């Protein structure tokens, strides 16, 4: 049953079960829709998988196992959304900062109200980030930061003329440090369409 | 993988909907979204079309394929973005009651970033003008499988559905929509293209 | 609150267009009210409502074209989540010049939620095309649904009686008397269709 | 038409033509099948996109998109090759390996031959790659090396005994490498899945 959908996904990753695994992806899909599965399942799981580490009771292959599952099924949704012609958005991650779902969540949620959201990978030097903007002649650059200490590596105003507007978000990322980096904050992803 | 379509049909035929959920989606992993269209939903279509103008199955196994991948492509359509502002709307003339050139139609938008609205087949030219009136629609697209009710249509009958209208359909040709006022496409590639 | 509380909220949305917000408000629904709930108490009043303005001149053929594709589609989506089990189907669909599809799609979700392979073919199919595939499929039984009333009268004595070894036909367009007289068993609770096919658990 | 593809999909991805690099690809897929178009259009266009890299031709950002779409392609044929039951291998890169194209194929490679690889993802620290092969009772580790520095930092016998069978293959590995690091060396995916049954 619904409730239990979360608790079931986990314990098929933490045994191997891919199989299984994608079943019950599947029918979070057909019951909550796709934002619904994202909200529901996908980072219900994914923070569990990370109580669990911080506890001690896995270690990070298992947290990467269930990262690389939950990016692989948010890839299918993200070419399920299409992608429009115009201008893109570039959806990367600070340099330093490895950990991708955030940034896909972001672009998907963009997708999914027609913005041509690029997805580039995550970690991606600055420069090579505004050349690319500045060529593809990108609207904006959104980044982010699931973690805080990418973002305090990175000196006063390094986000600042990237793209016409930049925005920087995730737990990592609050409003006094993209602030101090220039760049705009936003922390609902479902609002990040709209300021566009 | 060229061994899908013949899956697809026979499983059909047998009504192992479970197994052709499966092939259905293993054709979506392999073509993407829309090269599962082209690949293995339009030809598995007009292969059971064919056998059924061939007389070699009955109206209901028929049916049985149509309405298969007619839900599947519902999936697929409410898989892609839906942009806001104007929207086009989509379906078929009056009298024409197939829908998957009309849900093609509306998917291949969609996933371009154009907020299409599929209504349904079989919708009264009347009723369909005042709702694009009222919603401010940019289009109107009509898809016809066949030319009959195209025929039974007076002259001019969609020349002001919106400011703009599209016909197409291997029931429709560049004469019959110039007699009835609308711009025709062969290409849904191209539809796209012509909106933006 | 009830499920027909958000009808209101569900069909303007839809009037304007807005998909996404008639989609989320649905899904909140069925996050809510569970699948049956929601089917009931938010689903079929929609449609009725959708119906009832139409024949009262308040809405055109468009916009309940629009809000009927979309029920369709939410219902269709419910079904095949209901899973397809294996055993010999239970084919369901409307006798011919039946268009309508919601009333054989819940037949079939209902069976499929109790663990019956109900194949839903679509609607309108010929009652020899569809005795044909029962027999070659080794289906159970056969179910129809009717809104209309006219598409049943027009079938002669008998007709329905030997399309598969049980034939249930339901719907507002159907009554017991004209059940008896085209020789199936006629039945209007949905959720009791399984159990009245005496098959296990 | 397929003479042209490789060209024609690097275009794309550069000029950040998303659907035509999908449509270009899918083209591949249709001339070449899922085996086919991993030799004849993923690798060579990964590769052309590492060599204008490496001679400054094109930026981080740039590869950086066409690796992530290459990236996508190669995880939908990974899973449609299937995940048979039974014991785990697991697959992925030395710590401080980042690439993950390499470790892919392998797990590709030895699905379509019906073992179930279980690809971790990239860069993974060997006590937390060694808990899971022992959770898991995975029969084997595979590692995938595009970079020598990363396994040069490694500690003699550091891939000893994560599973009873651990191999070690990509550009950045060697025999010798593998030999101080405990495991065993591999050059052709084709045959990984053979060598990892037999003693
Ligand atoms: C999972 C997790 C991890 C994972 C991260 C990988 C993964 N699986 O995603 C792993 C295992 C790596 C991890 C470990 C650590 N992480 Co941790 N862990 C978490 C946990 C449980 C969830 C984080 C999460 O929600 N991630 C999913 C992302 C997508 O959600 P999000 O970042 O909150 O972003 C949301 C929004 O901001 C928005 N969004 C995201 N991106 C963007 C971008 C834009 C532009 C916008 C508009 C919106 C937006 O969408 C998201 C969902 O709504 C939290 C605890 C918690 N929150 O309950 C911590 C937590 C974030 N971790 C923490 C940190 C910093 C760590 C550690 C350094 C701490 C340690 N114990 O060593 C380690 C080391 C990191 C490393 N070396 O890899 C601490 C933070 C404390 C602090 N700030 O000092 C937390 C808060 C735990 C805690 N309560 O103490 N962690
Ligand atoms: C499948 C099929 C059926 C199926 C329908 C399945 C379903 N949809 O539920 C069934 C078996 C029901 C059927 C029956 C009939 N159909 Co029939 N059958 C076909 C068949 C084999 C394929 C049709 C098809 O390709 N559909 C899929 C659509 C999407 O393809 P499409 O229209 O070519 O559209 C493409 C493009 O134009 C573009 N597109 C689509 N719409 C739009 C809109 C715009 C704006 C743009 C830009 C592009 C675009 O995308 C599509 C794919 O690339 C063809 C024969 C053939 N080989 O083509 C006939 C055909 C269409 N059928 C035909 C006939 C005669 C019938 C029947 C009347 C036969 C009869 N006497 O009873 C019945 C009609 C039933 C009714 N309800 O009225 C004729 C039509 C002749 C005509 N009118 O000119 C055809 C051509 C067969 C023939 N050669 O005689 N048919
Ligand atoms: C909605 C509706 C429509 C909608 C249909 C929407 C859609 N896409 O399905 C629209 C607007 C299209 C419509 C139009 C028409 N319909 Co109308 N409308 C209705 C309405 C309001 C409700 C029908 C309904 O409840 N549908 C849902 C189904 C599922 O409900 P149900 O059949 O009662 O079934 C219940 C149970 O029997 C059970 N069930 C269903 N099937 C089965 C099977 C089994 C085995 C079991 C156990 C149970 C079961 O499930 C349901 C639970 O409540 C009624 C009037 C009313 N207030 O009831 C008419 C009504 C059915 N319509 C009617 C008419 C006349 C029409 C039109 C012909 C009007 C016209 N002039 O063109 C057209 C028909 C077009 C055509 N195809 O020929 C008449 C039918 C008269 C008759 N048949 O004798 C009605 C009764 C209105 C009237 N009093 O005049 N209609
Ligand atoms: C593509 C490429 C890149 C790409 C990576 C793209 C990507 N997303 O993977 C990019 C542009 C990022 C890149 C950059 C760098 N790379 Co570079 N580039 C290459 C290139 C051109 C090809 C590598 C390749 O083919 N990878 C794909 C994998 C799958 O191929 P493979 O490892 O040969 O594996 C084959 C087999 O071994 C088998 N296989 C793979 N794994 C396994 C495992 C097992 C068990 C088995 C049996 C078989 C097997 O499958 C493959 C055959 O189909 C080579 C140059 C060349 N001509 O080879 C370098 C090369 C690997 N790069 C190199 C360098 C130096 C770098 C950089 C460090 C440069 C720098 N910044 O200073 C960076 C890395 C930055 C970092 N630390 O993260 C060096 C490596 C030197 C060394 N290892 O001693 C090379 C050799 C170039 C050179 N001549 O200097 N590079
Ligand atoms: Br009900």
């Amino acid at each position: 049953r619904p409730e239990d959908l979360g608790t079931g996904l986990l314990e098929a990753l933490l045994r191997g079960d891919l199989a299984g695994a994608e079943a019950l992806f599947r029918r979070g899909l057909r019951f909550w829709g796709p934002e619904g599965v994202l909200e529901h399942l996908l980072l219900p799981v994914l923070r569990e998988v990370g109580e669990a580490w911080h506890r001690g009771e896995i270690g990070v292959a298992e947290e990467h196992l269930a990262s690389t599952f939950l990016r692989a099924r948010l890839q299918e949704l993200l070419d399920l959304a299409g992608f429009p012609p115009g201008p893109p958005v570039l959806v990367t991650t600070p340099p330093g900062e490895r950990h991708e779902i955030g940034a896909m969540l972001a672009a998907y949620h963009l997708r999914r109200k027609g913005v041509p959201a690029l997805y580039l990978g995550p970690d991606t030097p600055l420069p090579d980030l505004r050349a690319l903007a500045r060529r593809l002649g990108a609207g904006a650059v959104v980044l982010s930061a699931v973690l805080s200490e990418p973002l305090r590596a990175l000196p006063d105003g390094a986000l600042k003329d990237l793209a016409p507007r930049v925005f920087l978000g995730g737990q990592g990322a609050g409003p006094e440090e993209a602030r101090r980096l220039g760049a705009e904050y936003m922390e609902d992803l479902k609002g990040l369409a709209e300021a566009l």
